[PDB]
């Protein structure tokens, strides 16, 4: 899974036997082995198939270790492909930021990014901030320069709360993994 | 929010001098380094302050190599705390759910998981289905057993949809990484 | 090759800047960087696309240093999907048997494995045999027991180019892994 | 090669003195004395009852083997171990002609071409068919230009691959 | 106090079932493990707590693998964040300093370094030194330059007695690790 | 330095010609060098001498890189044996209790641990407590069983600042790295 | 053996294409078309300018090598690399005798010895001197009992090496 | 063997119970395990002690997987400190070499390495050799430089069986690694 995400099959039970290891997609194994009843996974969680070519039932698997395959709800030692399941789409964060306050004047809601607030928004100032989903950085200048911020909680209610001498920010920015 | 991560601080540019190691939060790292004119961030998204006890000028650092401090915006070469941005991919993750086809009869909206349709909700079939952020599992049968289904940010208009030959479903979990 | 490659993109020449590292098949990384001047292939072989999902113009790269984009005959560093590519193991072995020593006798080939050359090409013993390619391994009996010797890529006319002076084998296999 | 590594264990379930090999080993009798469990971490690796590559042997994939009846040995006597190179690479073959896929012009040497016909008397190749391997092409000799990429397939036009004009001049293969 | 340091917890005893890796702090991984039976301590001291946010009883664990949880002293299966202990290595570190010999005339108590005896303190020479606690280096030239010795715990009656022919030092510092 | 601790010498500048590593004490490597004009430290802090066997002038070197032997003050590229300067003596760690709460009543000074407080110091509770150096654990009952309190500060003025809903504790022990 | 790899760079200052090995390699004349700079991580290799083996050839221990110049290459061609299995252990050497460090009673074979007579007839061994290597005694044979250790020297006393009684009935070596 | 190796100690049998961790010589570790019932070397050949200070009885440990103290002939669980053991890398390799081939001509013998054997030996060409132990490089000239041709531990009579047919040698060396 990209991050360390990886799986290991193994034929007998108690990780015995041959071993395969896949760190992507693989649509068929059935060549390197004949039977899989156990598994660790030791990153990321994976679609598992039956057959090959990610066909017949499905069962998945996070992170953990697997010595018999009824303790991931098999039914055989037949299995034939494994997909990983990659994780959540990055589009869920979300941002509100008012002109007076503890949440007072005019307000504005975004998921995307901000290069000029006075240009998209016409606002001078940001004094309070709800962060809804989704890590931020607040910059004091256009074009994402100047004093950073970070904005990792939930609300701030003045700029002291994100840690500025000032409500001057002009541009913010949303981190993704 | 807790696998490999890295930032190495070098007391020179280039990568050169003494160098401290950063694998989780540090306060103060003045006793280490004098300075610092060039950082590898192998892993994760670092904040970075001037002042230890993470105060003063912040800056954020992704993933990458910084020769100079002028290439994470620096402003010169104090730094002393260092701090690592947790992003949680555990964000909001919505379902709905309807006992009739096509989104008809009733319906409820959940953000967590649930060992029985016929528990928790008045509803035996599941028919049709809103994902409206992140990927679910449906289960044939209670408590997570059963034939599992795979569903992520879409919308599925009956059960064939999700591949289910039938609406036989009475569990069902969200993903977590 | 096999799943274990790893490429790593830079936004700045001399593999400096933010950094990216792909194991498998990523649709998008623009992202996560605004450019790309410099490559790291550390295993596989790789190709890469000026545009996410895999559109705009291809280059190719095998493991190796690209401090430039010039250096893997790139128009710009536009770059925004990458995509590993295979070297068919599925298809990748054939041999050629012969009943007679120094090959006389009628010549048998395959690309499959022959679990009773006895029932499935009609040979007591076999007497010499050339491989096309691939690494393959005789037993005694069809079962795939008893003795077993291996044949690297080559040409042998008597059994004793392998490991015995018996003709006595009924089972081979072409090996994946 | 990449990543082999082989470990074998006097005694079963992975205890006792254990002796470690990544390459060859030909003689380990004298740090083991009985082996009858082997971790096979990376590669597949040939396995020896006695030393310098002779007496009975064993074929192990990578895998965990906590007796040596699970890899149908016979005893507990082995002294030497082979990593076994798998060949990698060796089968891109190729073909070429002027005209749609037609055996009129021919050409199948399996090497490199920085030159539509320097490297083979040739004005542009118009399709094609590899019988193993996979193959790159370039718009321009010396393997400039627009890449394309072909699996080991048959092909019957410059649009069966994903290009333009039927230009093209150099073909290089690919191994890993 | 940043180095390599890593838990991991198991759904199951005896290192089995979904499995959580905590590299840094955590102060809720509930919803990736329902319960814990087994943890293995790879590196560094951890705090585990029953509850989030670092409350309730509270287990200190050192490296080892613990395969139940009665081996930590736990009470029962249900633990839900984690702690890393820093344990500073930089604690105390006291040197004292005589201009004459054997202890006598002018002396110096400090806990922090010094590139110049002559400008901080008023002697040329340094002729005996007591260290209380840590190890120092002593050099001949200011500012951390000339022949370096090395003074660990020890009383020091003489210049001789810490290697140097002479007594010309003038700067010292302390070890930091 | 049995942390990660590792030094690594090279021939010519910038980290360049044969490279030799070391995990221990090594008390002489001109077999392996003639000259060293550059070193990685990476991990811990190392006396390096001229001569073999621990002799000539030492230089000491702790995490970072040295790209030139001038910068480490040398004054060749004649080097031939170093030394690990293993860590500060674990005897540091020192701890106060007292009787009553806000440091009042009989008040006790130990640098060990402690298994029965009422034994060695007839006191049946604690309820405030300085910590002068290291880092304890409390425990609820003797011969440090019960409830655990983490003292990781410097001074505790009554016991819920250490966590606790109750003065009962009875024994105390400190942690080491 | 243990950790040993080796790579080759098209060119120098450690770029271009790259190609690993850490067993030996009889061709890749394929992935690699010139080699300007090498990177020893482990082990010591030889380097041959021609396939399986053949042509001019150099060590290289472990270091960091940007020219060919810098391993006295002669050009940019090489093609293949075995790695060197430096000889570990075989220079375990012995001597006995029932007396006082006198050659009265003899005992030189470099095998092991469960039992201080039948392995070879005599009653205790009073004191010994290696030729080369590490052996161990132990106070009972079997190689049971209080283990003692010799390095590569000359004893002359149950004392010179640490023990109460002349009691020594076991010898064993080591091989690391 | 070299400076890799490591031990692992555990408190109880079956590789469990806290866990300490050496790579060099460790001189106590009764402040870190109270007891010790099974062992893991991962790399070297270890002397292990009762007794910290490397006293009370010794007990010699190979490579390998120790799950109780009687599995190393212990007299109980009581070890207090360590120390890896050397294999004589500086005294591991002598040479023969022969003015006439096949070992005729008188017989001259080193266990150092020769710069000019013209010089050390008088001799212009060298026609055979047999080699105790150890490996070693022949060069065409005295200065190591010109060809070279590399000889494992064995007997060759005519110049044929290294890598030539000219008996042009004029250096050699032994090589420790």
């Amino acid at each position: 899974s990209k991050t360390g995400g990886k799986i290991s099959f193994y034929e007998d039970r108690n990780f015995l036997g041959r071993r395969y290891d896949c760190d992507c997609d693989c649509a068929d194994f059935r060549s390197y082995l004949s039977r899989c009843n156990s598994i660790r996974v030791e990153g990321g969680t994976w679609a598992v198939y039956e057959r090959p070519n990610f066909s017949g039932h499905m069962y998945i698997l996070p992170q953990g270790e697997y010595p018999e395959y009824q303790r991931w709800m098999g039914l055989n030692d037949r299995l034939g492909s494994c997909r990983a399941v990659h994780l959540s789409s990055g589009g869920q964060a979300k941002i509100q930021v008012f002109e007076k306050g503890d949440f007072n004047g005019q307000m504005y809601e975004t998921t995307e990014d901000c290069p000029s607030i006075m240009e998209q928004f016409h606002l001078r100032e940001i004094h309070s901030c709800k962060v809804v989903e989704g890590t931020w950085i607040f910059y004091e200048l256009p074009n994402y320069r100047g004093r950073q911020y970070l904005l990792d909680k939930k609300e701030y209610r003045k700029p002291v709360d994100w840690g500025a001498a000032s409500p001057a920010i002009q541009s913010f920015r949303r981190i993704v993994e």
